[PDB]
């Protein structure tokens, strides 16, 4: 098979990189080509899927590039496209070519415009590109899923009372925390909805679903101790929910607008147990279909059926607030005046 | 001083590109402009350069040229110290013709990241695009508070539907729900923000608020057209919606960090238009919206108040978003088709 995928850097050690890759990949009777253009490269690599995915995983963890994305992937080729290349490594901005000017800058304007439109797509759809496949041509399927949703708790009298630039810096570090706990447990962040926080894992992921939950509420109580009274991270709470049922992950829409989504009953049904947190000593509230998901022993509590075909929510005894959530609104209020 | 980067995608040959240029070379050579344009693969790449009165003016033309579509301009440079290409009026350079081996990485490099680039567009929210053709870069764009309509619609008995159809029906039905939402939304000057589940979300200006009702009441008409339109097997047969509006203070920009970015909506008027859009069920009218939005229109609609609603809210409507049906009953009947 062969790939192409472009890499960011973390000048004779990239030609240095060019000899090693030349005695390597000709070793491996695999061809193809290396650019390099304004701190970004550009490689195609091609040979048996066996030997060129071996390659692929020793470049994945070189320190001397990150932020890489696979662009394409085809699985059964004809005939190569450099029969003779090992690595011909191309520093592009030596390159004083005017004809080839144009074509340069054109390819450096795409691609730096294209590593901006990767920081808005959806999890998934980066990884289905990684893989190869086609995000406008792959059938959605239906999938078991947990649902996540948290957002930041009185975020209506946080708004009504701070400046914009506050707020912004008090929901971007709320989205840094999610994102980062959220995809080191294995989950996917499908998107940002105002103030909340939309991901999912997998049926296998009940537990890695409850302690990103926890170590989420965790780490925004560490982060108001460590912030002064007048910093607004101060006042950062969280309320999370979580379901459990089926749900069609796939691409909708149509030439105009895509966006990959969650169709199914569980994707509500964990934004109304999300809100339902305001009401409970306990910051997590999940469906009984979460709790059969996990192995780990939990203290799971009891909370109650209640109805948004009522249906039974459960928590866990760490999810308990040292705090009460109504005072803590008006402790929010009144710290604002 | 002006100079602009575009790409675009012809809408159906060889001989008749060269024909382009030729006009281009008269047009710009006589206008002071230069620039460079390259085909590659039914996708074109122009760059343009002069002075802005000039260069806007051209530029206005080729938007509406019938031979290529999709045009997006991805940079833009203000009073340029130097041109680029000062003696190219339009060098035209067909990149499929030519077969310079030493050239074909560049060359393939350049398709691949394009078309994926051309399909990273399509999720893309309809701010970011419109911040990309203006020459503004998404991520250095601060986040600004501002008063805007928040659009929200979704599928009736959503619910219900899922759990009788299969799949491939779903997805069928859904794709085509959010492809007419998109087109009125998008033909009246509104931006879809996302999609969420049935769901889709967009925002109008305080100046579009009758474009706001225009659209709902124009995405609700084309629904009732689709529904007998498609013989009773077709699940878009049964395809209703709920659309609600608020108008309220939203902070509007870029947000996140380098994991994840996504263009969001933080205000009460997002979360008050969910709600007015789920109060529909109850409501023998499709469209239900605030008095904010009801003071931002000039035309002379008929406002009937739905009387308040939950920090109560006081709801409204128009005549014409008027029920036909029933929704209970149509809910059952939804149900009971699915047998
Ligand atoms: C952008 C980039 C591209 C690379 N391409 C190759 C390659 O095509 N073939 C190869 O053997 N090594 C390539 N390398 C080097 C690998 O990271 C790897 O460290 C090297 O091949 C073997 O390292 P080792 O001998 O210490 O195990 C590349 C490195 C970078 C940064
Ligand atoms: C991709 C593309 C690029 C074009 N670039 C130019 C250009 O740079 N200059 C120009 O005068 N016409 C250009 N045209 C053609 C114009 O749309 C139009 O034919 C011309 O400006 C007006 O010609 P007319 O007055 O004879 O109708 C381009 C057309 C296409 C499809």
């Amino acid at each position: 098979k062969r790939l192409v995928y472009i890499s960011k850097i973390s000048l004779e050690e990239i030609q240095r990189i060019g000899k090693v890759s030349i005695k390597n990949n000709q070793r491996d009777n695999i061809t193809g080509v290396l650019l390099y253009l304004q701190g970004l490269f550009f490689q195609i690599l091609e040979g048996e899927n066996e030997k060129v995915d071996k390659l692929y995983k020793k470049i994945l963890v070189d320190d001397r590039h990150t932020n890489i994305l696979c662009l394409k992937t085809e699985y059964d080729i004809t005939d190569r496209m450099f029969p003779n290349w090992a690595m011909k490594t191309i520093n592009l901005n030596e390159n004083s070519e005017l004809m080839i000017q144009p074509i340069k800058s054109l390819l450096q304007t795409i691609t730096q415009s294209h590593r901006v439109l990767e920081k808005y797509m959806p999890a998934r759809v980066i990884y289905l590109i990684n893989q190869g496949i086609n995000p406008l041509t792959v059938e959605p399927q239906l999938v078991e899923k947990i649902i996540f949703f948290s957002d930041i708790l009185a975020f209506s009298t946080l708004t009504e009372k701070l400046p914009v630039n506050e707020v912004v810096i008090l929901v971007n570090r709320y989205f840094s925390i999610c994102t980062r706990i959220i995809s080191a447990y294995g989950g996917e962040v499908t998107k940002f909805i105002g103030d909340c926080v939309m991901a999912s894992f997998t049926k296998e992921q009940g537990d890695a679903a409850i302690r990103t939950s926890l170590d989420i509420i965790s780490e925004l109580k560490q982060l108001r101790h460590h912030v002064e009274a007048t910093n607004p991270l101060h006042l950062l709470y969280t309320g999370i929910g979580l379901s459990y049922g089926h749900v069609i992950e796939g691409n909708m829409g149509s030439s105009l607008k895509m966006d990959h989504t969650l169709l199914g009953d569980a994707v509500n049904v964990a934004a109304r147990l999300e809100a339902l947190t305001r009401q409970l000593p306990y910051a997590l509230a999940f469906t009984a279909g979460v709790k059969k998901c996990c192995q780990a022993q939990w203290t799971f509590i009891n909370l109650g059926a209640h109805q948004v075909e009522a249906i039974e929510v459960y928590t866990v005894n760490e999810a308990q607030k040292y705090y009460d959530t109504l005072q803590i609104t008006q402790l929010i209020r009144q710290t604002l005046e």
